[PDB]
């Protein structure tokens, strides 16, 4: 019953920051561009040990699935192909994406009825709010 309260069917409803964060991490112009119109749906459920994050846009759509602790291969919206790991760290997601000597961060919480993912690129932070479909 970890993640509980993550798994649903989720929609953006706000974002601040991301363009910024985007060029940190190096998307290009028009990725960003297009990127930064779509509203995701994301569908968060849980089998096992085994928790599937299914993301859903105009842009693309992605899926993860994966086991806490342990590194997976990730294509990103943006198409970077990332060695993944997710944990929880005091009931938070936090998801580190490594790829071409880079890194950066994404952390996932619920807070009231939202949640709250935090995307982190050196100095750089987008904050993108969900809530529930
Ligand atoms: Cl299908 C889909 C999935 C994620 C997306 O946005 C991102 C693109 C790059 C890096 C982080 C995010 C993000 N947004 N909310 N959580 N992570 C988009 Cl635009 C579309």
């Amino acid at each position: 019953h970890m993640c509980d309260a993550f798994v649903g069917t989720w929609k953006l409803v706000s974002s601040e920051n991301f363009d910024d964060y985007m060029k940190e991490v190096g998307v290009g112009f028009a990725t960003r561009k297009v990127a930064g119109m779509a509203k995701p749906n994301m569908i968060i459920s849980v089998n096992g040990d085994v928790i599937t994050i299914k993301s859903e846009s105009t842009f693309k759509n992605t899926e993860i699935s994966f086991i806490l602790g342990q590194e997976f291969d990730e294509v990103t919206a943006d198409d970077r192909k990332v060695k993944s790991t997710i944990t929880l760290d005091g009931g938070v997601l936090v998801h580190v994406q490594k790829w071409d000597g880079k890194s950066t961060t994404i952390k996932r919480k619920r807070e009231d009825d939202k949640l709250v993912v935090e995307c982190v690129m050196k100095g750089v932070t987008s904050t993108r709010v969900y809530e529930r479909a």
